[PDB]
């Protein structure tokens, strides 16, 4: 039940999750914020989901190298480079990364779900998502202790209300 | 016109209001980028912009909601969202001629991207006809400057829309 149009996303998707997963481990590392291992742990498992989904798809994996900051598209190649460094500058700017990220990703999601009808990916795609929100809640939260706060820019201002004020899920 | 009055949600509002001011971003910049470079492209799609500012205004009215745009002029927005992506535009395409082509492409591309984003938060039937419109509007706008950087031995890489869509974009012609 399989486009290529559909083919596409679930590599972006997966090389996504590995940008997210990758940057969350440098900024730990120069910060070293307990949150930032976290959600790095949990998303080595969404990777996993859509390696999962191109097994059983036959798509060629893009994570031909599972090191750090390493990426097929160029895309992804170049976005590390600017994260890192910026998020390097301080620790909000790290914490602000990490809800940047997050909050990409979501309407990164949200832009694929839709392009599908194929039900496991629906399904996958739905799941990260839940994942993120979760991963913007907790760096949001973090920020607040801080003294700032994160202003959305790809989700809308009022998704992004609806996420930060509903609770665990 | 299209008539009478439909269910309008919260985020159904922000996409409006945001919408408004996407599209005089492209007008802004490709106004500047003709004074720089007096490519006629940049005026000719500057019009269509300015028209599509317009169909949305159409829909401000038509359902009231407070405008964004209260300063016309060039440059100037509320959302700030734009006055930075408004300059860092200006200041890449400020560069070079395939520079100012480039930046085009982009804001197209980024323009296609979100009435994408905007259209499937919607059920609105009237909303949802405006920016399919739209969409077809700047896909042409695309294609207009994907000749022009041929033109100039250049090409360009989608980098909000799909590579799988871009290519189905150019390789058909003027709606």
């Amino acid at each position: 039940p399989i486009s290529e149009e559909e083919k596409e996303g679930l590599i972006e998707m997966r090389e996504e999750e590995k940008l997210a997963r990758d940057v969350y481990l440098t900024l730990y590392n120069k910060w070293k914020l307990q949150i930032f291992k976290n959600i790095a742990e949990s998303e080595q498992t969404h990777m996993d989901a859509v390696k999962y989904l191109l097994e059983k798809y036959n798509i060629p994996d893009p994570v031909k190298n599972d090191s750090i900051g390493v990426f097929s598209n160029p895309k992804f190649e170049e976005l590390y480079k600017k994260l890192v460094e910026k998020g390097d500058k301080s620790e909000v700017d790290a914490l602000k990364v990490g809800a940047t990220i997050e909050d990409l990703d979501i309407a990164d999601l949200e832009k694929w779900i839709n392009k599908t009808d194929n039900e496991d990916i629906k399904f996958v795609y739905e799941n990260l998502m839940k994942g993120s929100r979760n991963h913007m809640r907790a760096f949001v939260r973090m920020l607040n202790n801080y003294g700032s706060n994160y202003t959305p820019q790809y989700i809308s201002k009022e998704e992004y209300e609806e996420i930060i004020s509903s609770s665990t899920e």
